[PDB]
């Protein structure tokens, strides 16, 4: 996350950091907690990964430095990714992972509502952005949890921005017009999420950008909303 702040403890309780065993731990991306045994996250993380047995998610994580060798953590039964994902930029950059084991819900991993049925049309102005990503283009993974609250963009204008993609309404930009703040290297995978009505509702996946918090280059994320029905159809299946 550029231009963010520290979080605090149980501040973001759907907020998990999904790590890669091979060929050394480390994490490797972000992801939501959506449901006991379910976590929603980027497909693109996955494109080095030989197999869901390398990857460890541990959840209610403030700081990658509590993680050690006796840290629990659930191991992952199936990563289930979009039949029509092929890269970041041309979207379908999502990707349901199946825990081993139901995660027992607390004060520190909580789960976040999907975009509601009839809430198509609601104007969110309270959406954060959260990782432990870069802070700026050549950077290092951070210890503690950022955060930053970032506008959504029109598609139209987020398409006027990005003349060689195709920004389509299965995207979500989100971006300040001089740049500065932004998702970076490291936050993929992991919620846009806003507040409605005193609700959060996970309203983007982070995907992609040209850069990290340049002017007029937003940040683009997976529309969740328009995956619903898809995920619903996996986590019920
Ligand atoms: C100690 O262990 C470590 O070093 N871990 C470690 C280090 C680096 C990485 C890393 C590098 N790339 N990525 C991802 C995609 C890869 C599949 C993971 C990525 C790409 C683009 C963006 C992004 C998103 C938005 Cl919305 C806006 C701008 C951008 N960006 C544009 N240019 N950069 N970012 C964010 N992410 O994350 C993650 C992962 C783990």
């Amino acid at each position: 996350i550029v231009g963010g702040t520290a979080s605090v403890r149980g501040e973001w309780p759907w907020q998990v950091t999904l790590h890669t065993t091979s060929p050394t731990q480390r994490h490797l991306c972000g992801g939501s907690i959506i449901g006991n045994q379910w976590i929603l996250t980027a497909a693109h993380c996955f494109y080095g990964v030989e197999s869901p047995k390398i990857l460890r998610v541990y959840s209610g994580i403030l700081n990658q430095s509590e993680i050690k060798e006796d840290t629990s953590f659930f191991g992952v039964q199936e990563i289930i990714i979009h039949d029509q994902y092929k890269m970041a930029e041309s979207g379908y950059d999502i990707a349901l992972l199946k825990l081993e084991t139901t995660v027992n819900y607390t004060d520190s991993q909580r789960p976040i509502s999907l975009p509601s049925k009839g809430d198509r049309n609601v104007i969110y102005t309270d959406c954060w952005v959260t990782g432990w990503g870069y802070r700026k283009l050549r950077d290092k993974i951070q210890n503690t949890l950022q955060k930053a609250k970032i506008p959504l963009v029109t598609n139209e204008e987020c398409q006027k921005r990005y003349r060689g993609h195709k920004i389509t309404h299965k995207m979500i930009c989100a971006g300040y017009r001089e740049g500065g703040k932004d998702a970076c290297k490291g936050d993929s995978g992991g919620p846009l999420s806003c507040k409605h009505n005193e609700v959060w509702h996970l309203v983007g996946i982070t995907s992609w950008g040209e850069g990290c918090a340049q002017r007029e280059r937003p940040g683009v994320y997976t529309n969740v909303v328009e995956y619903v029905d898809w995920i619903l159809e996996k986590t019920q299946a």
